[PDB]
């Protein structure tokens, strides 16, 4: 099977270029937000980028969790942030990961994760 | 008693406490390791009947919060300030339908008259 992929968040091309070789890549203001949320729905694994801190980022997760989707979360710690408890918690392990990231191994975790 | 949850990312403080002892007059706020916090947090998230967020500065916790309450159908209010200089993510703004899901924009001043407002309907 050929997952769907969604990213959210030149790092972040970096990022969906490596995405690209595993799968589709999905991606008014109500206009905005049905079109995220049928790409959301349709998406077989969520990818997010999370070192910045983001209202629609952490919305985006928060609807994908109760759509049951396997995501990835990736956060860097040498941007000096200490990631959001509720995102750091949220994570199983499993379907929920939450990776911590050096911006060169990008593709080798991207690699390894599919 | 009508449950109310509060978020908002953590001088904001005051502004907070101001939002919280407005709350405490229409029910109980709620919200007054890190899997833990997660677990409490969905936890109260749906016992709510109210889900109030600021959502002036930005924060993957509340944004999490909000889509965790979307799709349990609670009835949220979110709280913007346009004269902090920010503008407010298309999602948060996009998502409100209204009635259930409410964006209101609003001066430091007339945070107390707002909840009331909201609160007598
Ligand atoms: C390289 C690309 C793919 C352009 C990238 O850097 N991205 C990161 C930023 N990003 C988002 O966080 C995001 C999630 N949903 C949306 C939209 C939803 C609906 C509409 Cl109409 C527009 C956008 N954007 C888009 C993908
Ligand atoms: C004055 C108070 C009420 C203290 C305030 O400023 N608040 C606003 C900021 N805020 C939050 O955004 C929030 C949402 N959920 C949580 C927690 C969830 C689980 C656990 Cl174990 C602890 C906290 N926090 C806390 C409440």
């Amino acid at each position: 099977m050929r997952p769907a992929l969604y990213f959210c968040g030149t790092l972040y091309e970096r990022i969906v270029s490596r995405l690209r070789r595993f799968g589709t890549v999905l991606t008014g203001d109500r206009l905005i937000h049905e079109q995220d949320l049928e790409w959301l729905q349709q998406a077989d694994v969520v990818v997010a980028e999370v070192t910045q801190p983001s209202l629609g980022v952490g919305y985006e997760l928060g609807r994908a969790v109760a759509f049951n989707k396997r995501i990835l979360c990736l956060f860097r710690p040498q941007s000096g942030r200490v990631l959001s408890a509720m995102i750091r918690g949220a994570a199983d392990g499993s379907r929920f990961q939450v990776w911590d990231y050096e911006e060169g191994e990008v593709e080798a975790l991207l690699d390894r994760y599919f």
